């Protein structure tokens, strides 16, 4: 069964190597798409800079600190998506954006503890 949160490895990924540059069309696709991605460790994350935004494409999935006092080196997170400026959910500060990992080399991994909500 799943636990309330799972610890992952996200490979970093600068965001000019990405391929596939979002989820999907609908919040609730690119959360539900995301959520998939991470269970099957094909999930990246590139780290929020100017101009990385709009290099990628809505709706956004972000992960944001949901906790403190992390685990293990593992920040705990959960998602927050994106659209129009309106964002879907509440949390802390964004470690980076979600995106499909289909075998970019990376820049770094970053560790997570992952709530599954
Ligand atoms: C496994 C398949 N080649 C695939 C990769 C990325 C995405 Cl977003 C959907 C499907």
């Amino acid at each position: 069964m799943e636990k309330t949160h799972v610890q992952l490895s996200l490979p970093v990924l600068q965001v000019r190597d990405v391929l596939v540059r979002g989820f999907g069309d609908s919040v609730e696709e690119v959360l539900s798409e995301a959520r998939q991605h991470l269970k099957d460790g094909t999930c990246g994350l590139v780290e929020v800079e100017k101009g990385v935004l709009p290099q990628l494409e809505q709706p956004y999935v972000f992960i944001k600190r949901s906790d403190a006092r992390a685990p293990h080196g593992h920040v705990m997170v959960e998602l927050v998506a994106e659209l129009e400026g309106i964002q879907y959910g509440r949390s802390g500060e964004t470690l980076g954006v979600l995106v499909p990992h289909v075998g970019e080399i990376p820049v770094a991994y970053r560790k997570v503890l992952l709530r599954k909500n």
